[PDB]
């Protein structure tokens, strides 16, 4: 057989597993061993989106699930265990696993159960993990895959940062960034049609003060997974390329590209060089799920300089709209405070202030200036002063034709923004009118219902 | 050209078509031939799940159609047939042809027509062959695909077993598992939202007693087309890994793969060494289709345990779900027997337990018992005796919240189950009622049309 | 770094842009020079379908954008200019750039307003540039991208003829050829469902009277990009193979395939030589998209028939439906008419006739005779002239069971076709009605929409 290195050798090892962004260290070892792997799953309530709670189904705890790292040849003594919290019977599929199922129908383990099974690592590779329990498509969508990698016999070659990244697509009851909790909603997963579609399962998760992070000069290895469970990965990277790809434990390896296109289940081991520094976005290059549905992380590369390769600025929220910043943490905040009954005018303006960048800012700017005679300002605006009510109809409908503010005409275009829940529409609105010597008060996330319905 | 291999020799070959899941055997020639392809379009009704029909149109009488063979270098004299009970005119449009259409305009056949072009066979590889009559996409919808192999000049490597499988998506008027005869959808179609997903034109066709078999220690080669019309296949082996992985007539081959991306149109030649026994399943690892459109068959290996490499249990109906049996037989019997108005208990009792198996057993178990204090019983249920009615509402909508069953507390969540048709809630709760002390009774698929109309 | 060849040398080169479908010609350099990229983004109407206009965004007038050709260790200073008619600011964001954003937050460009950075073009490859302005999915959706090939210092090999081909799929609030300006569907766009998929933003932009050409034993190059926004292509050159397909700056070269996905934002240079007379159909082979939503383009290849290697004909109507023909022309003229309110039968006429090929033509025949006893007449139909208004019910709604037309028994299936429009059944009838002996007299649009609404 392949992985044929012989009966385990040495002393049983407990493996070490890490968390998403995070991987082991390498094994560092030139005999097989017996890896006991002791993982657990966890139901529990997460943050999917600032102020949107879901219930996900996670080993270990969060999505992807707990990094597993051996060595091809290994004998692996697989342990799985369900919380006793749990509501729902879970087992596991590993890819790169030899024998029917993955280790299905030995890993099925009830609420407050152990299961145990054992594998050799026959097949070197990055593979997916998975929860096969009927109906698999709702364990997968609720968090249930991560990563293993069997390491060849003599490991990778040696890279400055190793991390983990999976996408996932999320179906929501809800529309995206719609609050509070959001059921898992089966007819969109029947459908293919995600509401969110994320790395390391939350908006956000790997942006702002949550990137991951590098210097000029360094090389960076990711194990990127796609745990589906139904959409394909148009996988790229912003403003650079990757040195290698490499798809499971495939002898192709594909060098000097950019996007890469990944299977529903499929998993890839990219290398980065720094050259220049700024933040180089990770997508699903399927625009409307990178820009519209979550589908962005962040490797931010700290060092100098080099104008004789890149004259221009670091990336800002033209691009990466209210991703651009640290965090947007204004908006759990003002959600929380809704919930409570206890929502302040500064919690909305907060709030607005972090959904105004990109959403607004690209036309009005972040000072609400504009440009005169292409885009009127929000700044000291009579004409958003002498109308707030019409202001919530521009947002949502969109507004045409010639008007006049602060003595000038525009004769231009707003498209409608529609897909803005009522409580984003209130809270930017509250934002602009108590910005640049706006009259104040507020808008409502209701004043904004009654306005949607006409 | 490429296969410049000079004028035809030998005798004329009359082709040897087989139907899937077999193929011819290896040409095992040495000299250019004259081949001689009959095929004969028919249109007939088959069922595409059980009780379910479908209005078929195929090359063969078979979906896939059936399978040609031919070498690199040969003249192939292609007569298409159009059976005279056909009600459309069809043509072929041959991957792998040289020249304008693949032979779609020469290959125009009106019913009890024939028509017949020659082409030589210049490019070696395995190619997909489908229909090309406007409208092109109604055509191969309906079943109108299969596949060609030209061999290279010396043969393809002998292995000990060679399949042919074929994914399809298809487009029916009604939801996934709605009994009778169902048309074809063209709105589905366009908005690629198919309602099966399906290997060789059925679900079921390749599972039970209708997988592919081979022995411990053997090689199997397994052709594999994507026929679409619209979907790409996430192709992925559970619990096996391809040695070899080659598109079309490609020069590049993947090694050690378990997940491979099949374009829509697309079709790959894969090979599998079998190391330890049991069920490997071929999915379309975009999942939901796999889990719940049908997109799964089962290669079975038989022979000795090595515990050594896995000391796992084979596949059961926790990963399988209804498939795990070797037929759902039943279904297809108490469909006909609704359609006669001779409908048994007995009849809705056969069809339930093919249809609780995974549905419902993956929680409350085979027998009914459930796990005390997690799982709910359905064995000698109090609660279930006092309601039946409630019993539908159950299943239809879920349940959560305290309980008393059998003198127990349960606090935890059974989700919804909305997308069984009402006859398999009737089928299913008919045979819980009948078994395991259960009072008896049945449930008409009308009982459970009125309370999903609430 | 890699595309270390030093300094710019030679004097500044103002690079020669091209627009679809031709390619600027080899830069012929054997030093790294300066080159200066003035591109302007144009907001316009253009026709995106006979009789529809869409309101594109457009780098340089065109979709896709102008094609920029430079060499491996190039210094490009590029210019973007947003044309002061432009209502939206605009960027751009080169793939194969090393750096934030591609270039995207230095070419911030405002309405009447120029942007500059400087990049080195250390990677070799054909790549897609796009718009990143927020909301990026509305901009690339509205036509903003295109393709820049950075040459390998050598150049790339000689071939016959080199042709810039772009896949989009496009977002219309209105139907599939529903006349008149048809804005944006954002809704559309965030699903996936696009109404169009198009190669170089247009219905028949590269068939008929605008197909690509070439000559027998002539080589083809061919850069291909997907703009997406998010479609993959199963990008398919119907009876011919690829002899390369290579992706982006790839090192791996795939050669003799027919079928390759290309991401949503790659691109991938091919190569055909040609063979054999005919024409040559690139299509998403994702069929509805090619057939149904116009991702259809034609090679047409002129020379000496080779009747040992195919004995077929030319493609005609039966695959090629309506694009057969040079164009469509008579269809744009009608829906001009109907606007001034000057349509006369004879444009209804000339509409029809264009539309009636493959639609209709396919069972009753270019001439209308049909088949008798399988298709019946259109041609003196006494059927058709015993009741016009049932001729709307049989269009949209189809007709089964026997009928009796001009002295013969039918007793067969014309399917529904109600994805045709109101003007188009008008065309279509007013056609037949006026052509074979038919009694004349005309369909209104209006006349098909009350049958329609029942
Ligand atoms: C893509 C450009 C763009 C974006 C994005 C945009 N706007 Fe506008 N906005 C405009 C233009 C142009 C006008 C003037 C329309 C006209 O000429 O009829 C306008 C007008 C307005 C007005 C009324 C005139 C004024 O200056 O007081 C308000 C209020 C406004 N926008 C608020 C917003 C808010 C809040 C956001 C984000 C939620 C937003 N806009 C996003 C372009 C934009
Ligand atoms: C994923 C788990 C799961 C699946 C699948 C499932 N159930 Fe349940 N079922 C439960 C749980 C948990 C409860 C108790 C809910 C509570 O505590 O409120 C339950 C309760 C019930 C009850 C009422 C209580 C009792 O024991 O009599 C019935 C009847 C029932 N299920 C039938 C079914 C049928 C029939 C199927 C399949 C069609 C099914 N269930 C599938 C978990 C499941
Ligand atoms: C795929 C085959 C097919 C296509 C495409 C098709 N038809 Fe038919 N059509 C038929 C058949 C078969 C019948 C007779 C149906 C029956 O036996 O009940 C028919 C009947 C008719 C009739 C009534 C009988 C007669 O001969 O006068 C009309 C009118 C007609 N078609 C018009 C059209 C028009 C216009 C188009 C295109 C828009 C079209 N058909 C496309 C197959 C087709
Ligand atoms: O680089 N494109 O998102
Ligand atoms: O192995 N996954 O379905
Ligand atoms: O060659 N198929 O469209
Ligand atoms: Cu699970
Ligand atoms: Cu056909
Ligand atoms: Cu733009």
């Amino acid at each position: 057989l392949p992985g044929d290195f012989g009966p385990p050798r040495g002393e049983p090892i407990h493996a070490v597993l890490t968390s998403p962004p995070l991987v082991p260290p390498p094994v560092n070892r030139t005999y097989p061993a017996k890896v006991i792997v002791e993982l657990e799953v966890v139901e529990k309530e997460m943050q999917i989106s600032e102020g949107v709670s879901y219930t996900f189904w996670t080993f270990g705890g969060t999505v992807p699930g707990s990094f597993i790292r051996v060595r091809q040849g290994d004998t692996v003594e697989f342990h799985l265990k369900n919380h006793p919290s749990s509501k729902m019977p879970h087992n596991i599929d590993l890819h790169g696993v030899t024998g029917p199922g993955g280790g299905a129908a030995s890993s099925f383990t009830a609420p407050g159960h152990e299961s145990q099974f054992t594998f050799k690592a026959l097949n070197e590779g990055i593979y997916v993990y998975h929860c096969a329990t009927a109906p698999v498509g709702m364990h997968i969508a609720n968090g249930m895959y991560g990563l293993i990698l069997v390491e060849p016999p003599e490991g990778l070659p040696k890279v400055d940062h190793e991390y983990y990244v999976m996408q996932g697509d999320f179906y929501t009851a809800g529309k995206y960034r719609e609050k509070g909790l959001q059921p898992f909603d089966m007819e969109k997963a029947i459908d293919e049609r995600p509401s969110y579609v994320l790395f390391n399962g939350a908006e956000g998760a790997l942006t702002g003060d949550k990137a991951l992070h590098a210097k000029v000069g360094e090389t960076v290895r990711i194990f990127v997974g796609n745990g589906g469970p139904n959409l394909v990965s148009s996988f790229h990277v912003i403003g650079a390329i990757f040195d290698q790809v490499r798809y499971e434990g495939g002898t192709n390896v594909q060098k000097n590209v950019q996007t890469t296109l990944i299977p529903a289940g499929g998993a890839a081991v990219v290398k980065f060089t720094a050259r220049v520094p700024g933040s180089y976005v990770l997508v699903d290059h399927s625009i409307f799920r990178a820009f519209n549905k979550g589908a962005m992380a962040i490797l931010k590369i700290d060092g100098a300089e080099n104008k004789l390769v890149y004259s221009g600025k670091e990336l800002d929220s033209v691009a990466l709209g209210d991703r651009a910043a640290p965090n947007m943490s204004a908006v759990t905040k003002a959600t929380q405070a809704s919930v409570s009954g206890t929502l302040t005018v500064q919690d909305q303006v907060q709030a607005g202030r972090a959904l105004f960048a990109g959403t607004c800012s690209v036309c009005h700017q972040g000072n609400g200036a504009g440009l005169p005679g292409v885009f009127p300002p929000l700044a000291k605006s009579d004409f958003l002063a002498a109308d707030p009510k019409r202001a919530m109809n521009i947002v949502l409908h969109g507004l045409n034709g010639k008007i006049k503010v602060n003595g000038q005409e525009y004769d231009s275009v707003m498209p409608p923004m529609t897909q803005l829940n009522d409580d984003e529409v209130a809270n930017i609105l509250t934002y602009v009118l108590n910005s640049w010597d706006n009259p104040g008060g507020r808008v409502s996330a209701e004043d904004v219902k009654k306005v949607r319905a006409q």
